[PDB]
């Protein structure tokens, strides 16, 4: 009677179910769902890069205060998560994907598989499907007792060259669309979730595509025409970005078209290899839509639709060869701008959000919602206010993000060029209504983009004529980390009767 | 072999040991280690009051970390302290007096006495004589054996009236000197201590006094004439000092001459009243020093003194009516200016440090010394470099202070004024070589002082010819905060190899 | 390189493989694995129902120790067991099935799903495919996918009625062969374990059948003939069985025929329905070994077979109406004899042991194979020697088994007859070379059966001419407790050094 | 309010207050505690030594179920206790003394200082004053200071030697009465509980004396004339005991004079040297005597007597020369039998208890009274029903003993002779109204005593006229084992609602 439908995109673009990409794809089931939903339109993840921003989007908390804050950085054991507070409800927290969580070394023996990936599921959650980009199993066997042949998982993503024998960027997947990765995810769910209707579940479902190695099945891989596509939005080279300000230098190096794809190691990046690779990405969209109406379809037919808490969005964004860059270890907007849909019981239908919206949001959202309590851990603030037309009068007037330039173990490209260590790989972007910041911990400069100017195509930050701007912005982003550090027990207090604590948000 | 003697005095000022009011108090044991030892006189807590003042100096962290940023304001259980790390070493922690740590309620029983009071000995230490100021058990039972007549514990602290009955300010403590609280915990000290000798021990005493409520045995009562010490440093009125910044409103307003003793509710802040209470703390820091003098001769005698780490600091500063306010809960120098001295052997006798160095530097320094690992945790950097009269070159150039202001179940006199809530109660002070800036987490100005100009007598924060330095501080600050942020994990990282961790420091 | 394969069939008689009901069904599949392995034929299991059973086989411990002595009683959650063991050397265990373990409630929350069922999955298991008898999601899931109708999940285990409506006993299972519980399980391992080939797994595979609501699918409901097959060994009424001792009224009464399949409240036991349960039991045996054979071929298949350590048993006998009774909750051999076959690469090939086997000694088997360290706390003992033809000189020359009648919230049959609390509801069976002896905790005299006399079939204790056996085997059994206490900590010594231990087997 | 003290005095025997040897001995102070309370005539204590008798005391369960078997063996630190329990009702248990508890190596880092002594402090235990018997820092340091002359911890035991130099047997010890042991830990009792009156306190003081190192100081030491004492209970010879059973010559052999004293290497077992310990020994009861009846001064002083619970006891009892042993590990009634005296407000003064009691049985009454909740892993039962001169319809008709005979890294004398291993050392005694059975582990024959024949002095378990009476008391032992099987979690069930506990105690 109250299920919890959790469904992430990894890595798409906003723009592509609203914006500037929106005409170029067809998204009909994302975009029927925000007909009859809630669609918020300044939604940010708050870190990046896939492991930090599903760290965050899970617990509630910026990566300031959970701390994992690259791939591979351990999540402390007892952090309060969607998961295991959706069990103190009595949910079965169901996964089918991944999370990519990386475990807390104190919680484990030192030779446990759990300590050897960082795509390792959460606490909290039951896997019923585990496909996790580094290890899908169950997709893998599926192909194997379909009778493909391939010697190395890496083989699968190589998309099927030319009758002569010549590689083709654009060339249909090894594997027939009935048999993909999200045909297969899909099928896993709607072949568990029929036994689970008339009781209250709470299912997980994370789709990694559209994501490299970019390869779509036919007839996804050419069915949007690079030729008549948009070119990306970029300043005419790249040493035009790296002038802008010396960080992209390593932003525009650290991924490339010959690292989003399998097969073409001296790709060279010109606008038939650029536009050739968005019209890939955009196929597999339409691909992840496609299974995304049966998800639907199954509840309608179930009559589970009306009674169920429907959550959309994408992790993080991509820059898709924007400003001479892709990936998400950027400080640009796209990287981080994803779509979100929620649907619930009673929501205005058709109604969008237009506030600062942020990843962070999303667990307190579901926890007030079932009415379970959101622990004083939780940065996010629940965006039920927003479903039935309204809003809190005390809402954000800017958004947060974070990154971190650092590697413990392996220096980055920022590192070897700036000299900085693990201590000060952090970087922090605040969204005003006119303005974006960006700020170093190490010895770089910040960065300023006036939207009522030239935006993000120029940095404004050594411009005197921005410096009051600049020090209100800063000052304002040096708030924001004062008023968001950790409250795991910092609203609590030890009196003569005993602790007692007080709620975070009223 | 290796002992530790870490010795804590509460409130002492860095100025009575050497500075503007040496010369008006007789401390000849502490000025006689002073020189045979290394002092540091650019030392600075890392936060305030007693509490969170106490968890940065045993945890190595600053406040925005290790989050117990208040009175009562709980610990993480799994938080390592110089007492857990020193286990580890094979060390028996002995406590001799009180820690004042907010125990964790995720680790206890609900009605736990643990958690009734927030004067309760820290995880790891192994308590020898509980001597709590708001408990005191061991020193009241002496008191009770000893025939002194008292039916509540608030009647001890009480100054002997005249003859004829009339409250007197300076009048002598009820208990004679050896009977006192700080002779008393010498006592204790030397009751306990002979049979750790020749074993390797670590040992941890903590004097009260100088402390409110304001009351000294004879001699000391009356030892220094409140008629010949120098006045405060203050601004002519009290609308001054508020006149500067808001802040100082509520700030002089929470304590007063009143509150620093008992059976005094009326008392009139005159500077008859101001002076003897100064006169008064300064005769309890003379009577400290005659018992250290003891626990010194103690170590000569059983040929233990060349053998042992002495750490000796005080854990914050006092007002001491400076700036027309009492205690430490403000943003000036004197209320975080603490004496630190250091002997170690073979160190260079007579060593003065000028570099800022924090509260957080004693623990790492303690662990260095013993030769065990320092955790990825501590913020705090091991002080070993400068006991050789030698120096670090990434030494830091600036220190850093935390204040909060906030009360979660009672709203402080700064939020009832300032109307913000205890997620906004944070404040951060940085004292550059030249420049101190005060930032707040709730909408209140900075604050800008220049040491070469009027110093902490003018905040010059509004004067636009200093715009440009406030800019500059407050950028500074805000990498600070970003270049210390939570190190427990985010130094480890998960490898196919299984977890593997990085050194924090150099 | 090195694998484990842990099949446990639940419910099949060690008979059934080899002895009195060997030549009534066919189990091929088996029978050519024992052909080509070691088969151990004195094989008990130490304790009865499913749940403590289950509890004993995974953590290598007597229910006296792990103390999950009913369904639904807890076990430690800091209890080490075969995943956390197997994790420690570097494997994730695969789960297909069920482990019937109740959950610590001091290790969740209150309202957590873990704490609703006792056939949750242990700790350190991680599970591919749930399949828990009262819970099989993925198998209701695929027969509503498959067009199967069933309003109720109870409505899938009634035979097929004849074609005028009337109940028939052996009627065909509402699914086909190709849609079965045992196919879909078989049919799940073979979907997930090709991708797992090449590196080291351990795959635990669950059988129920054969087990209650008894039912097959065509053709194996009617494939063996019930007029053809053996009457049970029993005495000739219900009431000469509880004249042998007073506890064998309840246990007659405890299970029926008519509990033991759905759709037939008022079933009567008479010798055709009795020998129609007993056909449609055997015939759901060969349905396992067929599916089983599927493995096998797989595993030779990957070139896997050689290189797997492969252990088939099964958890508990079943009475099957032999003394009048169904189940496992007696004392009688056929609730505890269990098959037991183990490969290894490098075993003597159709190598027969006779020396009793317990349980427990399976877990200890395969950590010292893979080179993993047994805990002390594992009461079992490694049958390693046996598998190259050997034996351990100092081996068991009795096997041991327990029961509780006793039930905390709602009392037996046995508590309500005999009048004893939920402390003394333990049972101990000892089986020595000639005699079986049975204690009872509660106030009920011993059973004592001489196989060189009538066997089970006559309880001897009250005769006097037994005297010295009885207190022989008592003093035998009371030894054995005394010898098999709780060893988790027992060998650990704290010295002046630290903490040392000594291994409990060498 | 509701105050506890809980005296326990290591080693006194039953006797000595009320038997055989109280004529010989003045214990006015504990002979007036039982003339105005409640004294129990039939308590046992369930385990030894020291250790596991502590463990059983402490935790309210059998050593079968604690498993800290012997001195060294660890207790899990999950394991309830009277301080743990007592923390749920908000006191803060004051140690005065030790609990001489081996920790849990799982709940500590391996270099811990709490890993590397058997003596150190129960977890909950909030320490006040050290005093175990191998450390006494306390007290060495009181000595030193008081300016005794000592290089070694070992010289203080050494009784003064004659004028000429000669070594003296009942020499008076080396400090004056006011400073010995007793005196000191009474004198750290009355300096300490004070401040304590009025709250609700829970104090626990331990004197080790009676123990050896037998030396008592002046006038004990000679205050009784060892040829007016009575001689050991004891067969003519040496041989003669051991003839009795084969247990009986390590026993004899493991304890000795020699070994009761310092200073004395080849001290001979004559009745001279006999007398002479046991003359000493009931010196240093009576020291024990005068100085409890301080500890009963200060609460009738303080008006807080009535308003008590007083629980006096001893652990266990000493062989002091009886059956030609000393000591407690052996099996006769000397070794256990221990004096019990409970004063409650409301109880009958001067009400003599006849039926069996066991030193498990404390803290449940303790808990009990002060009205928390006792755990069910708790084999002993609550006391207070005898209070007010009642007793329980279904309490006790016999008592239970358990002993362990083997050491896992050091084998023991009997583990030398008989050849067993550490997982068979275990020993079980049942005291029947009339007989006491013996029964091994190991492959010993058991014991048998008839107290309507000849009592302890004639072992008649080989006796065919005692078969059938060994037979009975066997399987009353056995039953006994199998009812008190580890309660932690086997009373507690899993059901569809969640997890529901059973009450252990009626």
């Amino acid at each position: 009677q109250s299920n919890v439908l959790f469904i992430i995109i990894d890595q798409l673009r906003a723009d592509c179910l609203w914006g500037a990409l929106a005409d170029h794809v067809e998204l009909p089931h994302l975009r029927a769902l925000a007909q009859d939903a809630v669609s918020f339109r300044r939604h940010y993840s708050v870190t990046n890069p896939c492991g930090p921003s599903r760290a965050s989007i899970l617990t509630g908390q910026y990566a300031m205060n959970h701390r994992s804050v690259r791939n591979g950085t351990p999540l402390r054991h007892d952090t309060p998560n969607i998961a295991t507070e959706m069990r103190k409800a009595g949910y079965l927290p169901l996964l089918f994907g991944y999370t990519d969580t990386s475990q807390d070394p104190r919680a484990y023996d030192a030779n446990d598989p759990a300590l050897k990936t960082y795509e390792f599921p959460m606490r909290g959650f039951h896997e019923v499907t585990e496909m996790r980009l580094e290890m899908s199993y169950p997709w893998q066997s599926h192909l194997k007792n379909r009778g493909y042949a391939f010697d190395d998982y890496a083989q699968v993503y190589v998309p099927r060259p030319d009758a002569d024998g010549t590689p083709r960027l654009n060339g249909p997947a090894m594997y027939r669309a009935e048999d993909s990765d999200t045909a297969f995810l899909t099928d896993q769910f709607l072949a568990n979730m029929p036994a689970w209707a008339g009781q209250n579940w709470f299912a997980h479902l994370t789709y990694i595509r559209p994501h490299p190695p970019l390869v779509a099945p036919a007839p996804y891989n050419t069915m949007y025409d690079p030729a008549k596509l948009p070119l990306p939005a970029r300043l005419p080279g790249r040493d035009d970005e790296t002038a802008e300000h010396p960080f992209f230098g390593p932003a525009t190096r650290y991924s490339s078209p010959a690292s989003f794809v399998l097969g073409f190691p001296d790709l060279e990046p010109t606008d038939e290899t650029i536009q050739t690779l968005r019209a890939v990405y955009l196929g597999l969209a339409t691909e992840v839509d496609t299974h995304i109406g049966r998800v639907i379809a199954h509840l309608k037919e179930t009559g589970q639709y009306d009674d169920t808490l429907i959550v959309v969005t994408a992790d993080h964004g991509e820059m898709l060869g924007d400003r001479h860059s892709w990936g998400k270890m950027t400080v640009y907007d796209a990287a981080y701008h994803t779509p979100l849909i929620i649907r619930a019981p009673g929501c205005k239908p058709g109604h969008v959000v237009e506030a600062p919206t942020e990843s962070i949001d999303l667990m307190p959202t579901i926890l007030d919602w079932v009415g379970q309590e959101i622990p004083n851990a939780v940065d996010g603030r629940s965006l039920r206010p927003f479903l039935t037309g309204e809003a809190p009068s005390d809402w954000r007037q800017y958004s947060f993000s974070e990154l971190d330039i650092s590697e413990p173990l392996d220096p980055t490209l920022w590192q070897q060029e700036f000299g900085f260590g693990p201590s000060a790989g952090a970087v922090a972007i605040l969204r005003d209504a006119r303005f974006t910041l960006v700020e170093f911990a190490a010895d770089l400069p910040p960065m300023l983009f006036d939207h009522q100017g030239e935006g993000e195509f120029r940095n404004v930050a050594g411009d005197p004529a921005h410096a009051a701007d600049l020090a209100r912005l800063s000052r304002q982003m040096l708030r924001h980390r004062m008023r968001n550090m950790d409250h795991t027990l910092s609203l609590c207090s030890i009196t003569h009767e005993g602790a007692r604590t007080q709620r975070r948000y009223d």
